[PDB]
């Protein structure tokens, strides 16, 4: 129903998903002119990340990225209600022009991002119920860099090749979500802005963490190439690639940092 | 109708223009990943674009761009037709934030941008005919940066007044409009796009100057508070500001450089 190249991608979003074309929309350049410190921005706690070795957790492949499905006991801690987690999944570009973070810094991409998923769950009881909601959605953002290998995001990217085509599904054996964030996570960027997917609800407490983690070159090509948007007997396959939104116009707004 | 801002901005462009949501789209962001040299990217030539100052011009304010009505005997010689210029116009962005170029170098805005709107005149009547076909236009961008007063851009930016809303019409006095283009226009970027505003038709040969002009914060201030896209009798008045669109997709294509370094 979209996707993010051909006479679906993201122009034409906002004809079957109204939010698209509408306010607070993610996401965005976060550049020096815009950033302004706030005291206010304390360290969030990440609770019931370290997951159950024990338990699995479902990956899919849905056709626009990929997702892992996380408990609800796993939550935020810090902001004006508990969020909990629903889901982490990823977007990147490709082997030929390898920046497809979604945020930009200072007008530069990141190799890849990746989205922690949490709703308002003082308030609503999925994330589904939540997401067109007043103060539905928080968001954890990690930008990733071409650099040393992450054995943590390998306890994910190992488990591509199972997933490779839409429908697609493969259990993961809980692991310590906290080793997917970067150093000093007490900076980080914040806004109010959308999901960057349809149906682009203005329903998201962004946290973009300052700092980036590096996976391997090695890494990213796997991410990039790893994945197709079809199912495995369509006869015209689609690579899963360059799975980002384009920045957004944010004007007269600003972005709060935790740090000066 | 369309506009840069609110319900009608350029995400729900393609909800009644089409071309907005299909392929070959501009402006995008120029960087390293993407650019080729191309050694057959040979000089332009700029053909009649000393108007003469005994002559008149057409400035109009149609609500989305201020045009510049050039004649058609003032061409490019140099692409595979000759393409006669229609009209230049700019983009630029607002008081408070003077960075509204349409393409991106590296990821960064310039202040504002210049686009000399041409149309292949050995295939086709006129521009309007030209914009349906197949490199049918071909545009001549000039990235603009704030820097030292310039006095060739405000032999158009003194006229704006007579242009404040929508519907009004004005004549600027010929001037060679080569005095708008930067230092060494051989070199440049080529690349096949689209016009940048609705209808968004994807028929567009662009040339992207590689250096900027420059012109001053004070002509800035006078060019992002000068004009309105509504009518002068309005009661919901809204500035003409932040008049670029965002970078689009690349999809698979190339951006051809005429330097190699
Ligand atoms: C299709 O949706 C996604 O891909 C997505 C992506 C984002 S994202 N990329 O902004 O973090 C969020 Cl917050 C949340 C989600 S989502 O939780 O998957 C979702 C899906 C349908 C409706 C509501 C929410
Ligand atoms: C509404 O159009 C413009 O504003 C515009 C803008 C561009 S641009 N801003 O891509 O140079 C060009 Cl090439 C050409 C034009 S245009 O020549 O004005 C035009 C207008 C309607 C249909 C076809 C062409
Ligand atoms: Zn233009």
């Amino acid at each position: 129903k979209w996707t993010y190249f051909g006479p679906d991608g993201e122009n034409s979003w906002s004809k079957k998903y109204p939010s698209c074309g509408g306010l607070l929309q993610s996401p965005i350049d976060l550049h020096s002119d815009i950033l302004q410190y706030d005291a206010s921005l304390t360290p969030l706690e990440f609770q019931g990340y370290n997951l159950s070795a024990n338990k699995q957790f479902l990956l899919t492949n849905n056709g626009h990225s990929v997702k892992l499905n996380l408990p609800s006991d796993m939550h935020i801690q810090g902001l004006q209600s508990r969020y909990s987690a629903t889901q982490l999944h990823l977007h990147w570009g490709n082997p030929n022009d390898p920046h497809g973070s979604e945020h930009t810094v200072s007008g530069q991409h990141f190799a890849a991002e990746l989205h922690i998923v949490h709703y308002n769950s003082d308030l609503y009881p999925d994330a589904s119920t939540a997401s067109n909601k007043s103060e539905g959605l928080a968001v954890l953002a990690v930008l990733i860099e071409m650099g040393s290998f992450n054995p943590s995001y390998d306890k994910i990217f190992s488990h591509l090749q199972h997933v490779k085509y839409k429908g697609q599904e493969a259990f993961v054996p809980g692991f310590n979500i906290e080793e997917l964030l970067p150093e000093r996570t007490a900076e980080y960027y914040r806004y109010r802005g959308s999901l960057t997917t349809p149906p682009c609800n203005p329903t998201v407490l962004w946290t973009v963490f300052r700092n980036p983690v590096q996976i391997s070159q090695e890494q990213l090509l796997a991410l990039e190439t790893a994945l197709y948007c079809t199912h495995m007997d369509d006869p015209s396959p689609r690579e899963m690639i360059n799975n980002f939104r384009q920045v957004q116009k944010f004007d007269e707004r600003l972005v709060y940092t935790s740090f000066s």
